[PDB]
Formats: C-alpha cells, structure tokens, sequence
DNA sequence: CAACGCATGAGCTAGATCCG
DNA sequence: CAACGCATGAGCTAGATCCG
C-alpha cells in the first residue's frame, strides 16, 4: 500500500517517556513532532523502542535537550519526507545541545519539499560533512551546522554511496560507518527511484517496489486517494492540506465535533474552490447550509465564534484573532490593567466589528477615555446575560467619558439591562442619552446604573463660549472673547488658555484627564474679571500671549472653573478651539553672505535663507559699493623691507533666488556686500538687517605693467636721466618701478625709484655711470604684484 | 529753628497731581518721593504751587514723565541735602526724558552723601557744564550726562561765581541766568559755611545763620535731637535710622502698630545695640516683653502667630506669607480643590511647622496623597473646636491616600474629637493605629468614624504579609513571601506588586486613592498560587524581576487581592515596605580627561569623575605609553617647500583627587595617557575602559642647538668641506642645517644640508667660493623650531 | 465718536479696551 | 539530605523551590 497505516495528529512531548506510547500504531503524522527536555534517563531504555511503521512529517521535527540518545536511527528507521508545510523558527529540522548522540542515522530521507536544516552546540555528532544536503535538501544556502564536534577533524569519518564529486574533491558521503547515502542515476530528480536506478512512478517519491506505479511505492507528491494519488482530483472530493482529497461529508463532521467551543486548536473548516480551507480569505462571507463562501457583497462581516462564549480581554494578544473575526457569536469581556497605548493598535485588530451574541463587561479600566475604536459595531444580540440578565457592564472604570459620537453613530440592544457604576469620569447626559439609542426604555433594576458614583469627580458642562476680537503681531496676540457668568456669578474661578503650536488640524481633543505625558499644553490661570452690572461694558476677557514663534498655527481655546459644591449646577463653560497664525514682521537676518570671485569682472554672492523668515519672504534686498584704496600707502619708500599684496549705489530686487552675480564693476576695487532679507514690499515696507560682507574682484593682466617709448636724456656729470609713462590704469596702484640696466656683459643692476621719487622727478636717474653700451628695462611692480619689463633701451655712451 | 517742621512719609504721584497737597507741612521725607506718569497736563498749573519748607531726602528724589513743567525751582526753593539711603539702581538722583524743563535749578545742593546723578535724554537742558559736581558729589568716577541739550553747545551758557579752573579751563559754573554755584573757603571741607566764608560748627553743613554753633545752623550729618545733634547720643534714646534717636517707648509703639497683620511694608521693629532695627540679623532671636534679641542658641524659631486665631489655608498661595513659621496660635483648614502640583512644595513653604493650638478640618481632598509635607508635626493641643467638640476632622476625600508614618512619627492630641467620614478608599487598621499612637483611646461619638464609607471601594489588605528568603544579583532580585489564605481559599484574586527606586528612605507608602500622577508606583500582577493541602509544602509564592540598574536601592513589597463581596470579611493581606540595594559593578569610563603642560619637565593631568561610579569607587587606575616620533619624516628635503612643527609601563594608584602631575620625562615627546575608574581592588579587581588621551611636553631651549668645534677642510678646487657635530639630544628630531656663509662687505648667504645629506657626508660642502674673507654661521634648525645660531668661523680663502 | 498721541514693550514703574 | 549539575538567563521552548 502507498499508507496502509493510521492518521495521527502533531503532538508535543516533555519530562517523560510515557506520552510516547501513543505513536503504537501511527504511519502518518500531521502537525509537527516537538520533544524535549529529557534529563533524567539512563541511556539503555533506548535500545528496545522504535517506530518502524512512521513515514511522513507535515511540519517538522524538533530534538532539543536530550540525555540518553546516540543514534535516533533505532528510533526513526524509515523515515524519508518532510513536508515543511510551516516554517518554524525560519527552519525546517534542527538538533540542538545533545549531549551524547554519537551518530545521526536519517539513512532513509530523500527530500525536503521546504525548509532548512540546523544543528547546533553538539560536540557528539560525526560525518556532519558525510551529508550532501544538495541532493536532499533543494536549498541549502541557509544550512547552518556549526559549533559541534566536527569544529575539529578528529571523529573518524571512515565508511565504507558512490563517493560524489559535487565539490572540487573526491569526498565520500556515508549516513553511518554501516549506512552510505543511496545515489542512482539522475534521469529523474524528484520521482523516486530503485536500488537498480529504474526510475519509478513520476507523482510519488521515496524508496519504491515496482517501478512506474502510483499504488505500490512508498510516498508521492500531490495528494492521497485511496491507494492512488493524481494531481488533482475529480471533485467528488476536495483537497485537504495539500496532501489528499476526500468528500466534505467528513471535514463537515469534523466542523460540527468542535463547533462547541471547547479547544482553540480547531478552525471553523469551510468548503472553497474544493479545498476544506480553515477560513476561505477576505471578502467572503460565510453560508449556514452549504458550506461555502459567499464573494461578501462589500466590507460584510465573515464570522467568529468567540471562545467560551464569555472570553475576556485584557491586552492586544487577548485580541488578535479579532483581525477578521467581525460576527462575535458569544459575550466580550474587556479589562485593560495598565498599558502605554492601546488607542491606535484596537482599531487595526477591532476597528471591523459589527455583531456580537453576547453581554459586554467592562472593569477595572487604567488607559482608556472613549470607545471610538469599536468602529462598525451596531447591534447586540444578548442571547447570553451576566447574572441578573445584564446585557452589558461597566463598572469601577475610573477614566472613561466617550461612548461613541451619537450624532454619526448607532446601536441597539435586543434586550437585557445595562450596568454603570463606579465610573465617576462621565456625566449623566451620555449614559441617559445612550437610553434614548438603545433598546431598553424603562427596563431598569432600581437599584439601576449607579446614579451617584459615576461623574460625580467631574463636572460634565454643556456650555461654550465664543470670541470676540482677535489681533496678531509676528511675535504677540490679542486675544479676547465674550463675558459668561454663572446662575451664580460670585461662585466662579476664572479662565485657562490651553494653547500650543499646530501644524496640521489633527489636535487631539481634551478630556479633562492628566495622564503622565511629557507633552502637554502649556497653560496659564486668568483672574475672572470685575463684575460691571452693565449689558455694555468691558466685561468680554482677554488675554496677550508674546512667547511666540512667528507664522506658527497655533491651537487656542479657553476652558472656565468652578468650585464643586452640593448643588449639581454651575457646571461652566468651555469653548471650542481655533487655529490663529501670526503676522508678518520683517524677516531675520540672511544668513551666511559667501561672496566668490573668478574673473576680472565676475562676483557672484550666494547666502543661505535667513533662520526666523517671518512668512513668506517676497524678494531680497542687495546693495554693493565700491571700496576705495589707501592714500597712506602713496608715500612708502618701497625698496625698504615691506611690501603689501592684496587678493547712490547700484543695486536689484533679487528674487525667487538664493544667489546673485554682479558685473560692470571697477576690476581690484574692494567692494562692501550688503543684503536685506524682506518681506512683502508694498504695504508696511520693512526688511532686516544688512548682513555686510567685502569682496574684491581680480586683477588685470596687462593693468600692472605700462608700455611707451622709454627715452633718455644724458648729461655733461654723466647723469643720465629717464622719461617713461605709468600706468594710466594700474591694479590698485603703482608703488614701485623695477628700473634696470646692463651692460653688455655685465648683470641687471636694478636701481629704485619710489612712487614719489617718480612723481616729483617724472622718472629717475643714474648717477655715477660708466661709459658704455647699457640697456635700460623697467618694470612697474604694483601692490597687487610686479607687471612685465619694459622693451630694454639701448643707449651707447663713449669714451 | 533746625529742624522745626514735620515728619513726612514717601509718597509717590501718578496721572493726578492731587494727592501732592498732603505735602502741606512736612519738611523731611522718610523714604522716596517719586513723580512719574504725568501725560495730560497743561504747563500753567504750576507756577501756583511752591514748598518753601522740605529740607532733607533719605532714598532719593525721581522726576519722571512729566508734560508741563520748565523750572522746578519753583516747587523746591530750599532743600539742601539729600542722603541717598538706599540706592536707586546704583544711582541718587535722575532727570529723566523731560521735555518741558527749560533750567533745572537746583541752586541749593550741598552735598551727596553717596550714589551718583543720572541727568539723560534732555534735550532742553542748559547749563550742564556748569555745575562742578566734584565739589558736591564725593565720587565722580561715575558720573553719566550724556545725549542732552549740551551734546552739541548751542543753548548760550551765559551767567552773571569765581568761574573755577578746577579743569585745565576756567569754567564758570551758575546754575541758572539769576543763579550761580556758591563756593566759600575751603578751610572746612563740609563743616558748614556762611556767606562770608567762616566755617560754623564742626558737626553740620551747607548753609548758616550764626557760626561755630550745631543750633545755629540748617543740616547736620550724624543724627538729630531736640534741635541739636552729636556723634554718639547718650543712651537714655536710641538711634532710628542712623539719623536720630528717640525713646524705645516710640518704637515699641511702631512695633505694636503692624503687629496687627494689615500692611507688609513695615518690620517688627527690635532692639539691638542702640538700634531699633527691622530685624535683628541671622542667628538672633527676640524676646517677648524686652523686644531684645536674644543670641539664638542653636536654631531659633520666627514663631507665627496665626491671623485671628483661625485661618483655611487651602490653595497654593492662601496665606504664603507664612515661610519661616514653625509654631501656630490658631486652627487650619487645608482644602486643594484640584490643582496641578503642589507636594514637592509645601515642605519648602510650610515644611517647617511643629506645633498648632487650634484644630485641624480637612475636606474635599483632590490631589493629596498623603501628609507627609507635615514633617514635624508633633502635638495638637486644641483650643478651638469643630462643632461637636471635634479636633480631627477628614470628609469627602477622594485622594487623602495616607497620613503618617508612625515609625518614625510621632503625634499627639490634647482633647477634641476626630472625623472621618466618606474617604473611601483608606482603610480601618491605620485609623486605629493613629488612635494608639495619639492620645485618645476611647473619645468617641456614636457616632464616631465611619466604619463603612472608608477604605470600602479599596482593598484594603492592612492584614499581615510577611516574606521568606531573598536572593539578589547584580541586574536580578529573587522574592518570596509567606504564603496567605483567605477564610474562604475559594473567594481570592492574586497579588500585585510595587516598586521602585529610592535613593533615601523618605518614600510615600503605597496607600490606595486613586491619583493618577505622573510618577506611580509600577506594579505587576500575580497569578494566585496552587493548593497543595500539606502545611509543610511548597506555599510560599514568589516572583522574578529583571529590569533594574546595578549599586541602587528600591523598596518593595507584597499586596493581596479578593473579590468585593456582600459580607465584609476576606480582607486578605498586606506587606510592609522594605529597602534592598542593587549590587555594585565596574564603575563608567572617566570623563573630560584633560592634560596641560606647563614646563618641559611637569605634566599635570585632570579628569572629571565618572558618570556612573557603580558603587563606592576606591581608586583610580592611571596608564601611560611613552610615544615615538615618525621614522618617515627623516628622508625629507626639508629645503624644499613645507615644514613640520609640532607642540610594563609604569603607573601609580591615584586616590582620592582629581589631578595629578608626572614628573622625571624626556624632554618634547608626545605621551598617550590611559586612566581607568575603578571600584574596590583587592577583591574582584574590575575596573572599566581607560579614558585615553594624548599629551607633548614643551622642548629644552638648548637642546635645539649644538655646539662644537667646526672646523673645515679645503680642497683643491676651492670646495672647501665643513666638519661638525650634531645635537646628541634634539628636541623631538634635528631635520636641517641653516648653513650660511658671510663675507665681509656681502649679506649672510644661505645654502642648504639635508638630514640624509648630513648623514652621507658628516656636513656639508661649497661648491664656488670665490676668494675672500668669508664667515661660516649655522643654525641647528630642528622641528621643535630654529635654534641659536652659531658663532662664524673666520677663515680667509685667497686668489 | 469710533492707529496714534502726548512712553516702552516683560531690562525696585504697570502691563496693551492699559488711557482716550 | 539539605550552588551546581547533567542550559540559558526575557532573542514561535518553560520562565529560577524551575528540575534534583
């Protein structure tokens, strides 16, 4: 037979051998096989157990904390698939801190359809690398066997398998010293195979007896039915868990054993596209009779059966089934002691509830103001009460003041009796008007909801309040509203500014609960002001708030006080909120003016946005002038030690820019760079504060130097004087001349003439000269650096 | 007569001129008169008015904000002397933006006792530069007139006075055109003066009638009496003031007026060495009939009689001009109707008191915890009582948690009856342990306390818990407690556990009110443990917590829990609070690790303590690493463009400070310096990571250059070879030579000999030497920096 | 009779319908 | 018979007398 065994469910084994003795007669089992944590055995009880009839795994096989084992093959002697139908752990099969198994004996294996091996922290274990997990294991990129006794080649590996080439080596892959790992030829991969290579029936796998028969081999891949198996099935039957198909008489009866709530290993098992699937997946909607799923015309609920019928629920994983689960056929129960935020996370597991059978109870609340999270929810059976036929309960629920937004919403009881007690943070308005919504009318227990231990520590109001002018500067805001005074105006406290920043309109809305938030919204007391006894007079508060950031949006209301006394009046008021923006002064000061020059002419100055831009700045303000050099530097003598080398207004409305160039501008002049960040122009004209940065644009090549006829005129003392131009337009300004002379064979002798030697002398002269053939060259060193030399003279004075 | 007018409070004058008139007939001003406010005047109400009789000024006299007036002169005609008694921010007198004042006229100063003048922002004002302040005021290091009419000299100054050269000038100091500065003789710097020039008595000043006479003139400079006045007055009167001194009958009476609580601009005026002073410095007390102030052994009370002998103190402020009171004379009634915070500031308000006489009423609780504020309460004696005869009263409390720990308190009360009613959530046993600890044992009512509308919506668990072994780690602590049973082991609901760190052992007990604040004892639930029918079992529960920090203190204990039930029994059972300390760790790395050198030879090292010292850290660890220079940097051209210039291992146990300096190094070498905290050595040595810095030494200012004989080889060729000698120690690393060459008549030539260049030929060589007298100087230029130079070796190279 | 004048704008003087 | 062994120590496997 292909199984002519049992089927067998998953099932979990720890501290004793004793629960193993339900795998008598087991072939095939479905689930996952998990034992462990074994420690007191003596090794030899071992020896005389084994479980030959065993062949199929579904999920995996876990072995963790064993004290007796040496070799699991007298235990698993033909075994051969796993299924890997769950991944547990992100892994397939592991062994992980044995102690004494010597030897591993799966000889059997052949494939694994998904998953990955891992074996761990066993320094007992030999021929780990005997293995070839290629030919089994279909992916063995996340094989993880380290840290075991072959961290070191000192176990032998000796066996007597064709010795593979799959590496660079001749290695030989052997299960045990008595057990090779079984190779045929490879004509078929996956679709079993002889011990003379004949490869048998392509759907079906594992050792084989006949070759080319779907009946008499061992396991094959598709599906079971009734010693045969195809890839699909005619439906008369419908698939089962990827591994049969067999007619939903069964699976249907199987649906009816657990429909009692009884275990929550089960699942509601729903005919689909002919698979017994747990739950055919979202947007369907169940059927009572013929077990399949209607396409759910729209977000329609699916159904739930809830646990017991009376489950409670006291955090986020005592509420994770309900993703889906929207027809509640039993009586919620909600508890939450303590938590951080459960507000944002209910509404992606709850927020898609519509039915519930059941009585809702609610008690000992910690972090909770509103039911907004029961989002769809519109009816309640009541098929089930709590003692004293109560429908729902609330009771010593210290933080709650919201049900639901009544003028959006809607709810009905079927019937029962409703509870409140102990609840002091909501008025009486909500709760009778959450009568006027529901089903009961005059179905009260007198003693009933509890009239007096619920909003009696808060002060529930029904009044607002409304403003009357209000004024902004970019910095400060006037604020004002109308005048309210209670039925008793002496009994009055006065006025709170709630206020903060808001970049969107998504504020939170207040409660009237403190919880421990590091954000909360500053807030400063106003004296109630002076009672006028005039309809027309100053009575409207007010209040200036200055500590502002400006073109903020900020969020401002004002909430009233009063005493608690034993009259229930004099309840206040409070006022809804609004958002208010500030003006829009002059801007900051631009930021970081970073002028750059390139060229004789070029100068670009780029800044950075100004840090406080006071709204949306219009344009930019830019101003330059052009600097104007030393006059004390005219009267240096310049062949001292020391010499210096340096590197209304025009202007434009710069705009939707960040940077601005300027050209036609005088070349090596130092130029003042000032830019003013402003505003809007037209009306109320105001920008900030110049941020002033020099910059000087370069030199010209040809500016230093000056050329001309440089003529020369002797005297009868041999004083020989000179008569040269300068430059008309020199970089910066001329300091010194480089004049020079030479002989024919003789070196440049350079002389000095200073920029007021050459000034009041209109050149220079050469006293004491030797008669010869001299050439004179000059060269006009500016400030800015030498230029180039002269054409050199020739002049020939004789004996 | 001297002083022959009336004595005249400071007064100040704002948007009216009206309350001006109560200066009919006084003529010295106690305090300041100030003027200010003054918008909407018409400047012909002025020249109506005078006062011919005020004289003398004790803080200082303010003219400010005033529409109309051109001349004071004309309210002021006789005042002489101001004492500036308390300074009016640093300065004596100001005129301050007046737009009216045409002159200011003040031709009747005589002299200023201390302060400076202030005269800004005026710009109508003439004869500013003649004034000569030096003669009156006695510091004028401080003087600031500035940006007045006199910023630019346009307002004539001309004046009818021996215009004094007091400056290199002979400036003409008048005060007006009618007025000038009126100086005699100086024989007597401020011993009084007559038109004449003669000096009048010794003891007073400024103008006279008769001379050499204390009656016979205006103003005196010590004190004051009955028309005369002298240094030290005999002591049937004692001095007020400084400026007189009068019978202690008069300012007994002073005392006795603001005894009475209606002003808190006066003092409890007492005695102290002649001195009716306001109070008696730090460390005196008074007496009672006497008003002396006794010595004040030890610490001393304020004492605080309370208003009326009854007061409610309820809020924030209330009566919070009561910080320093210890002991009250009336009765309090405390009720905080909400309010944001208020207990970490009553200890630095109220946390003083001991003792109140009257009775104590407390209702309408809101934010009260506990009455642990009342830190040294010791006894209540009870002299006024609730109607009823009620000394204690508590009503209607929903937060009053806690009252006392009798531990270490102690309180009791005289006579008069307590209340307690409608708290309902404190508990039977602790009113009783406060009716053990108090004096009352059988006082009550019928009815007394409420037996029932207090600590019923609270499980109350008061009942005994005791725990068992407990085992601690450094992160972990182990608990387990006795185990508990209720009557009924059936009616039961688990345990809750508190905690959290403690640094003292002034913690609030977990008490039971419902408060929801922003620092609350943590708790975690408990499963209720198993029945196991055998007393001698494994009962006792415990639990494990993790989430702790090592070396810190945390007080726990254990709470039960029972459901509400009809019959008022299973009360369960409580825990006292204990403290058990973390256990110690390796200390935090050492902090801001700073080194400074401050010769060649002393390194001083300093550190800031560790952020977490894990116990008492015992010592220090300190390393360090003796650095090399860089083997790389030899092989330079060091000619060429781009220098370089910069600025076991043993150890100690540093103990106990927080610097040290290391002496006995190399000179100018880098250092990488490593210091560990640690904890307690001898056993479990475990210190943290070492902060690690790095630190160089300053060089020695010889070891730069070498000295030696350089004597020099010559060639044939007129090459002539150098031999030298190196610095055997050179700061850091020698890395050129500045050789140079002089001859006489021709500048000091530089050439060049590289570290290698050195090496390969022990110095250097000249290559095209013409002959001549020429001067060998080299300077050992190292990359400490250059050294000295040498001395250059004549030797004479000929044709 | 519906912003500015007849200050400044949160540094021992009061606190923006604050004032007209 | 009163820490350690025949794990680790809060990352889908249990939660420190937790197993002797």
């Amino acid at each position: 037979h292909l199984y002519p065994g049992e089927v067998c469910p998953g099932m979990d084994i720890r501290n004793n051998l004793t629960r193993l003795h339900e795998l008598e007669n087991c072939s095939v089992i479905e689930g996952h096989l998990q034992i462990l944590l074994m420690f007191k055995t003596r090794p030899e009880d071992f020896r005389d157990l084994s479980f030959p009839k065993l062949i199929m795994i579904t999920d995996y096989l876990l072995l963790f904390r064993v004290y007796g084992l040496e070799s699991l093959k007298d235990l698993f002697p033909n075994l051969t698939v796993i299924r890997g139908s769950r991944l547990f752990f992100n892994y397939a099969l592991v062994i992980f801190e044995m102690v004494h198994l010597k030897e591993l004996g799966l000889y059997n294996l052949m494939n694994i359809t998904r998953g990955s091996v891992r074996i761990e922290k066993n320094n007992e274990l030999c021929y780990l690398a005997t293995i070839d997990w290629s030919r089994i294991l279909d992916s063995v990129e996340d094989n993880h066997i380290v840290l075991n006794k072959d961290d070191n080649e000192e176990c032998g590996d000796i066996c007597p398998c064709p010795a593979t080439v799959i590496n660079g080596q001749f290695v030989e892959r052997c299960w045990t010293h008595s057990h090779c790992q079984k190779v045929c030829p490879t004509i078929c991969k996956s679709h079993g195979c002889t011990a003379e290579g004949l490869c048998c029936h392509s759907e079906c796998l594992g050792n084989c007896s006949q070759p080319d028969d779907p009946t008499k081999c061992v396991a094959c891949r598709n599906f079971y039915l009734d010693g045969r198996c195809v890839e699909t099935c005619p439906p008369p039957y419908y698939h089962f868990q990827d591994w049969r198909c067999v007619n939903f008489s069964f699976c249907q009866d199987l649906h009816h054993k657990c429909k009692n709530s009884r275990r929550q290993g089960c699942h509601q098992y729903v005919i689909h596209n002919n698979k017994c699937i747990p739950e055919c997946p979202s947007g369907y909607t169940m059927n009572s009779s013929n077990l399949l799923c209607t396409p759910c015309l729209g977000p329609c609920p699916k159904v739930c059966h809830l646990l017991e019928g009376e489950k409670t629920i006291d955090s986020v994983t005592s509420a994770q089934e309900l993703r889906g689960c929207t027809v509640i056929n039993g009586s919620l129960i909600i508890n939450i002691r303590g938590g951080n935020n459960l507000a944002a996370e209910l509404e992606a597991n709850l927020g898609l509830i519509e039915e519930i059978s059941g009585y809702l109870k609610i008690r000992r609340s910690y972090a909770l103001v509103s039911l907004s999270f029961f989002r769809k929810l519109r009816l309640i059976r009541g098929e089930t009460l709590e003692i004293g036929n109560y429908s729902f309960y609330a009771l010593d629920n210290q933080n709650l003041r919201q049900l639901w937004d009544w003028s959006k919403h809607n709810l009905t009881t079927t019937q029962g009796k409703l509870f409140f007690h102990y609840n002091p943070k909501l008025c009486l308005s909500e709760i009778h008007k959450m009568e006027e919504v529901s089903g009961t009318k005059g179905r009260q227990e007198r003693n009933d909801i509890a009239l007096k231990t619920n909003g009696d520590k808060a002060s529930c109001e029904n009044e607002l309040l409304k403003f009357s002018y209000i004024r902004t500067s970019f910095d400060k805001i006037l604020l004002r509203w109308e005048p309210y005074w209670p039925p008793d105006f002496r009994d009055l406290l006065g006025f709170m500014l709630f206020y903060k920043e808001a970049p969107y309109q998504n504020v939170t809305e207040f409660d009237g609960q403190d919880a421990c938030g590091s954000n909360s919204w500053t807030v400063v007391d106003i004296d109630p002001p002076l009672r006028s006894n005039d309809p027309k007079s100053q009575n409207h508060p007010g209040w200036l708030m200055r500590g502002l950031k400006p073109w903020t949006q900020y969020a401002i209301f004002v909430k009233t006080l009063v005493t608690f006394s034993d009259e229930r009046r004099t309840y206040g008021a409070k006022s809804d909120i609004i958002y208010v923006q500030t003006d829009a002064t002059n801007p900051s000061v631009p930021l970081d003016p970073i002028s750059v020059s390139n060229s004789s002419s070029q100068i670009i100055l780029k800044w950075k946005p100004p840090s406080d831009p006071n709204g949306n700045i219009t344009h930019y303000l830019v101003f330059w002038e052009r600097q104007a050099e030393d006059s004390e530097l005219f009267e240096l003598d310049y062949c001292l030690k020391g010499l210096k080398l340096p590197s209304h207004r025009p202007f434009e409305k710069v705009v939707n820019k960040e940077s601005l160039v300027i050209s036609g501008l005088r070349h090596f002049t130092g130029y003042r760079i000032e830019l003013q960040a402003c505003n809007q122009d037209t009306p109320e004209e105001r920008c900030s504060v110049a941020a002033y940065v020099s910059a000087r644009t370069m030199p010209e090549a040809k500016a230093d130097d000056i050329v001309g006829p440089v003529t020369h005129e002797i005297f009868e003392n041999n004083v020989v004087h000179l008569m040269w131009q300068e430059p008309k337009e020199p970089n910066g300004l001329i300091v010194l001349y480089e004049v020079s002379y030479r002989r024919y064979g003789d070196e440049e002798l350079h002389l000095c003439v200073s920029r007021k030697h050459f000034a009041l002398e209109r050149g220079c002269r050469l006293r004491g000269l030797s008669p010869g053939n001299y050439s004179v060259r000059i060269r006009a060193t500016s400030l800015a650096g030498n230029g180039s030399w002269t054409e050199p003279t020739y002049f020939y004075v004789t004996d």
